[PDB]
């Protein structure tokens, strides 16, 4: 497979263990302590996807036992951003665990993003984000809904995480149940700074 | 900002110091329901105290308050506030419930807006643009049908303890919620009590 | 059973119900909505307890389906008030259930509480005094913890519930976690109102 | 308020306006601990603000800020604030995590009062009457063994997002706490990073 990376330098190494878990190992953050991957498709099923954030090994609770990720330097990611730059929505049907060092985690999709029994597990700030990341220079300066209508969906068995959650689309459907430790909520054609702070609004004239 | 229902559903409104709003709500039935009816349901920055006390005592925003004298050896477990007019709602402080803690449910089918809106006391909160269903004077469910309105979260956001129900044709957001679980419901449903979507209205 | 009731006129029917879950017939509540329940011991086991506060039968969550509490005379509590008159401790060990109507609901024992494991369910507000109340003229004017060195202990499996909390005791200890949409916590030897406002407090000279 | 320690575990401390104070905490090491080591820490009614940012930005009670120079290509995923002095720490306002989120500890075995104290941005919040035990560099857990000091809540309470933790020998509380969770350990014990309890001491 559901998570198939991009091509170039940003696409990070996508494996599958046991009962169909995939196992993301991201690519090495940048000097803003960002790990940017890109996907063709960025699908989760139930048995769940693991993000290796991990300087030495240890056990998973999705994937099992895990060796660290040899594309860190020496240091683990502050945020994985998980960018699709095809044009396929994505379907989030399990759990996205961050394995190692806990991490912020985002995940980009212009196309659309289904949460039906979706959630986090060690991540201390989770986004989805029916929209794009703004870059200037290499730096991260937010994210984009601007020009698009496509939606943020929550299915019926709902999104769950003990750790703080961000929803961002030009409009959000629910028939299910939200467990998080607080949502900040932003429907609309906006832009965001990379902390989600509204900059600016596209209205129709 | 609050206005009652001129039927026997429409419960007594006053105001104390600073401007906060205190609702005798109306007498119960026997399973608990306080149904009341209003032409305007509108919170302010100073707040709103639904009286559901059977002694006298100490609210938080409205300070000392007698008991509510509609209540006749029973508080409301559910408050439900129903506008019946056209006129949508707009909640920009916190609603209270004084004495014992219940249930709260405002249902506005012309759409209500959250801008720093909250919850004291409650066990459950629920904003719902669209209608309850009643019958035989049992509160059946609530029905988003043929209702296209808003429920729109403003920049302030929304804060409240435990359960929270977001129930709307539409709902949109621009800021916060705290709560421990959030039941959000878009589109044109009818529900249980418990808000459990029992059918949907679809295009064809 | 752990729950026998009083021999007086506040004393609720206590029976039990195929895996040892007790349910209890709870007093006619008195104009202030109270229904005022006196123990010689209030024990909940892994079983649980469920308080009969239905005008109509129904099934309950932990002991099936039950039929109407006959002692509610068309009205159901308010405020359910469960007090131990003993010298003996109260050990709750597992969920206590408000059937039929949704209530508060009041565990009051001077001589001690430990939770390990206990919970509610359709309760509005809860709350574990360590200590007694206090009447005037037969209406509830609130509690009391004076002169009473005695212990709220929550034990490893913690203490659980959707709805409000109130934990009041001279000491409270605690291993464990406890999940509520909030909590008020007051220790020491103090007065309160029906709410639990502070009202006095007893400081040695 | 808050004085930093006069070692490399004394990160640099300012003040906006308002009073409000900002801490340029030091450097993670590789598995995102950022340990802090003050002389004093209290947290007044304006508050205090964790630059955890490798990016300018603005936090929401001190405004504009620059990234913190100290973080070297990854900011903190645990902001443990330790006292090593005498001084008893007073909580009286809200601490915000800057930047990235993460969870924050305060270890302080003289005692910790919060009153009317909170958390945001953070992932995960704990106070701790006792010490964090550390081994070759790294964090193995907390102690409160050989301690009889107080975690005192105060009427204005404590308010946090998800996780907390309150870790002491002794808890006193006069008000509310608000929280997802909170994982309470009285007594003398040690515990994991995680605040699973390893051991406990008690009397003979």
């Amino acid at each position: 497979n559901g998570i198939v990376p991009d091509a170039g330098h940003q696409g990070p190494d996508v494996s599958a263990v046991n009962g169909g878990t995939q196992v993301i190992n991201i690519v090495t953050p940048n000097n803003e302590g960002i790990s940017h991957n890109q996907y063709q498709d960025f699908n989760v099923g139930k048995p769940g996807a693991v993000f290796n954030n991990a300087l030495e090994a240890g056990q998973s609770q999705l994937a099992g036992h895990l060796n660290a990720n040899s594309n860190l330097n020496g240091q683990a990611a502050s945020l994985i951003l998980n960018e699709v730059v095809s044009r396929n929505p994505s379907f989030l049907l399990g759990q996205q665990e961050v394995f190692g060092i806990a991490a912020e985690a985002v995940l980009s999709n212009p196309n659309g993003i289904t949460c039906d029994g979706c959630g986090f597990i060690n991540t201390s700030r989770s986004s989805l984000v029916v929209g794009n990341p703004l870059f200037e220079n290499g730096q991260l300066k937010g994210y984009s809904t601007l020009n698009n209508t496509n939606l943020l969906s929550l299915g019926k068995n709902g999104l769950n995480t003990t750790g703080l959650l961000d929803l961002i689309a030009p409009r959000i459907d629910s028939r299910g149940k939200i467990t998080a430790a607080e949502i900040s909520a932003f429907t609309g054609q906006n832009t965001f700074s990379q902390h989600f702070d509204i900059l600016s609004s596209q209205k129709p004239v």
